[PDB]
């Protein structure tokens, strides 16, 4: 019980944009680059248009309530949908794809201002989003999208829920075993995000089958200190992992540790050389109604 959501879902032509490129596809659906020319405004918008029975639809327009109830630097905007035979998905445009794939790909040429400031900004977003009382559930690296190497947002809010299949080696141990989800949780699911950063992209308990993930976790068992980890780093992640949710940090918390890293960015992480017609087009973020 909450303020009323007086957020604007608008509604698009689909005439009005063209298609690309496929971006992706998969059991989920398929995912387009393409451009968005609103009739008579004389700008055209880089866009993302993510297309796939009524069951689908019905997720498909979840996705779209929950995505324009938010507007955050660090949160992907949602432009609008297009009312087809399958509902789509209007979003701005990352170029350069998810920090996952983006990471994997540079890792010879990312220091450590980077990955900092990437932290920093994921924990923004988040903090946004727990400000709205809304829990990710699905955040990973995977669901970061860059839109500049300087810029980065939060994406796929398919299984955003209220604060009232599922990926195991991200989630909180109560999430794995009570199905109980909160701000908390993802701050679980950001330090295994910032691990992932960290170590370049690689998968989080790799070769180990999901089933045994919930006996490894209680244990005690948790994901190793990468290498170019300062214990400061390192610390921040396992305070992110412990099991009491409450002593987890909180997103504000995170950013301002961060963020004081990030002013000096060598001192918490050690890295090996470290030291057609377009004249109309206008980002998502610089087009505002
Ligand atoms: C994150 C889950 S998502 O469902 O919410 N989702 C959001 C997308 C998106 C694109 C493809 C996709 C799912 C997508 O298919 C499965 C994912 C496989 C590829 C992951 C990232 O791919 C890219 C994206 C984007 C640009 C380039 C890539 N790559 C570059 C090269 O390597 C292959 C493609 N720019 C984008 N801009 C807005 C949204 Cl909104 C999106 N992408």
């Amino acid at each position: 019980g909450e303020a009323p959501n007086q957020a604007l879902l608008r509604i698009l032509k689909e005439t009005e944009f063209k298609k690309i490129k496929v971006l992706g596809s998969g059991a989920f659906g398929t995912v387009y680059k393409g451009l968005w020319i609103p009739e008579g405004e004389k700008v055209k918008i880089p866009v993302a248009i993510k297309e796939l029975s009524p069951k689908a639809n019905k997720e498909i327009l979840d996705e779209a309530y929950v995505m324009a109830s938010v507007d955050n630097p660090h949160v992907c905007r949602l432009l609008g949908i297009c009312l087809t035979s399958t509902v789509q998905l209007i979003m701005q445009l990352m170029p350069f794809g998810s920090l996952l794939d983006y990471v994997r790909e540079h890792k010879d040429n990312i220091g450590s201002q980077y990955l900092l400031n990437w932290c920093v900004q994921i924990a923004k977003g988040m903090n946004y989003l727990e400000d709205r009382r809304l829990v990710h559930r699905d955040l990973a690296a995977r669901n970061v999208l860059v839109k500049t190497p300087q810029h980065v947002k939060i994406t796929d809010f398919g299984l955003a829920k209220l604060l009232g299949k599922v990926p195991i080696k991200w989630m909180a141990l109560e999430s794995i075993l009570h199905r109980i989800y909160t701000h908390q949780s993802d701050v679980w699911s950001y330090g295994v995000t910032v691990w992932e950063l960290m170590t370049f992209g690689s998968k989080p308990y790799d070769g180990i089958p999901a089933s045994e993930i919930s006996s490894i976790l209680e244990k005690g068992e948790r994901l190793p200190q990468p290498p170019i980890c300062t214990i400061d780093v390192y610390m921040i992640m396992v305070k992110c992992w412990m099991i009491d949710a409450d002593s987890r940090p909180k997103f504000r918390e995170l950013i301002i540790e961060f963020s004081k890293m990030a002013r000096d960015p060598q001192r918490y992480l050690v890295i090996q050389g470290d030291e057609e017609d377009m004249d109309d087009v206008v980002d998502a973020d610089e087009y505002l109604i």
